[PDB]
């Protein structure tokens, strides 16, 4: 299935590309590092977790901004290969204010875009160098580039015309894309 993206109308006139930049500054870094992770509160979470389920959501430490990544994910933690996120995402949900959890889905209360179809696929034994990993672990650090990868890939398998240079209302005219009412 090809990537499908709900943005709101706020976002329209913002490339996408601008749009990842601008939402990754204003989630900043969670400093989810060696030695900086040391209380829960930059781990985010999973539904159902501990360390498995169909949603991870993590609320920014700097800022209202949080983000839900939902497929079938699973997190090694100390097991080798250490901290890798591996298994699938489908989709990507940006903005702020997360909610739910505790026996609810996690689901944004402002979503500002989404991104799904993603079909994003990455195998426990590639480590940390899995597209899973590496696309969930950059919006985590302050760097959106491996998503912006991605969904830029995705787009141009559609058509070489559309890449994340689009904005958000030209991917709507292209029928990729749909305003969030
Ligand atoms: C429940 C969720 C999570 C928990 C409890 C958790 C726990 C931890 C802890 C405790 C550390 C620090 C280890 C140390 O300082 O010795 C760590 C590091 C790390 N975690 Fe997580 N983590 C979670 C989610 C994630 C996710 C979703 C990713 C990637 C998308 C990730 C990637 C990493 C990476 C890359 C490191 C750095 C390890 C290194 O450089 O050696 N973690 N994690």
């Amino acid at each position: 299935m090809s990537i499908s993206i709900s943005y709101s109308a706020t976002y329209g006139g913002n490339t996408v590309a601008q749009y990842l930049t601008d939402w990754s500054a204003y989630f900043g870094d969670v400093n989810h590092r060696p030695g900086e992770v040391v209380d829960g509160t930059n781990t985010g979470g999973f539904n159902p977790g501990p360390f498995d389920g169909t949603q991870y959501a993590i609320k920014s430490t700097a800022s209202d901004a949080a983000f839900v990544a939902d497929g079938n994910l699973h997190y090694t933690l100390f097991s080798n290969p250490s901290h890798t996120l591996w298994g699938s995402v489908d989709t990507i949900s940006l903005g702020d204010t997360l909610a739910g959890g505790s026996g609810s889905n996690y689901n944004l209360v402002s979503q500002e875009v989404s991104f799904t179809n993603l079909g994003l696929n990455s195998l426990k034994e590639e480590g940390r160098a899995g597209e899973v990993h590496k696309v969930v672990y950059g919006l985590m650090s302050g760097d959106s580039s491996a998503l912006a990868g991605e969904i830029d890939a995705l787009l141009k398998a559609i058509d070489p015309s559309l890449s994340v240079n689009s904005t958000f209302d030209d991917l709507a005219a292209a029928g990729v894309a749909h305003v969030n009412p």
